[PDB]
DNA sequence: ACGGGCCTGGTTAGTACCTGGATGGGAGACC
DNA sequence: TGGTCTCCCATCCAGGTACTAACCAGGCCCG
């Protein structure tokens, strides 16, 4: 079963490895059986391994990498990095993928991919929807701003005439008053 | 020659959304 | 059964995203 058990009353914890209890104990006490070896740092631990994992940080090492094809960006921990992959490469979730090869990426939504793909072009994604113009954009919000132009009641009198039309009442005049 | 709008390329706060980075707590493979 | 040195996860929290709404100032256009 679980021999080792908390020494304090009420806790009730119990472990099948003295060390497990031993780390739990330090919770009650507040010991630093494994402190760091550098000033400014007062970080403590309860395992000769929870100190090491902290070491690579006092420097900024990246001994672990993202087990994936395309991305080389290494990570600080394995099980940790495992996150990235699943949040990027591993399909099932990020089904839609840019198979343009080399770029090798993916997205949760189809449209999301479509956009990206444009990065392999010369044009921008979110472009102005209307005849003529053709003006394209990146940030949709910015496009929505330009839209304010093609929105009114332009008359039809050959390319010659090409004024828009704020509103019917004002649009009519353009025809009557002018034309 | 002008002044006020209408836009627009260039920027800049204002944010809800994520993402690693760093841990806390322990199973576990072996011996 | 218990050490030892490993290998995972489920999270918590600060730095960085991906855009959006709000500013700014110069180019045109027209009464
Ligand atoms: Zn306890
Ligand atoms: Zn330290
Ligand atoms: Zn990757
Ligand atoms: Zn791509
Ligand atoms: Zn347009
Ligand atoms: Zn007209």
């Amino acid at each position: 079963y679980k021999r080792y058990i908390c020494s304090f009353a009420d806790c009730g914890a119990a472990y099948n490895k003295n060390w497990k209890l031993q780390a739990h104990l330090c919770k009650h006490t507040g010991e630093k059986p494994f402190p760091c070896k550098e000033e400014g740092c007062e970080k403590g631990f309860t395992s000769l391994h929870h100190l090491t994992r902290h070491s690579l940080t006092h420097t900024g090492e990246k001994n672990f990498t993202c087990d994936s094809d395309g991305c080389d960006l290494r990570f600080t921990t394995k099980a940790n990095m495992k996150k990235h992959f699943n949040r990027f490469h591993n399909i099932k979730i990020c089904v839609y993928v840019c198979h343009f090869e080399n770029c090798g990426k993916a997205f949760k939504k189809h449209n999301q991919l479509k956009v990206h793909q444009f990065s392999h072009t010369q044009q921008l994604p979110y472009e102005c929807p209307h005849e003529g113009c053709d003006k394209r954009f990146s940030l949709p919000s910015r496009l929505k701003r330009h839209e304010k132009v093609h929105a009114g009641y332009p008359c039809k009198k050959d390319d010659s005439c090409s004024f828009v039309g704020k509103t019917w009442t004002l649009y009519l005049k353009h025809v009557a008053e002018c034309h």
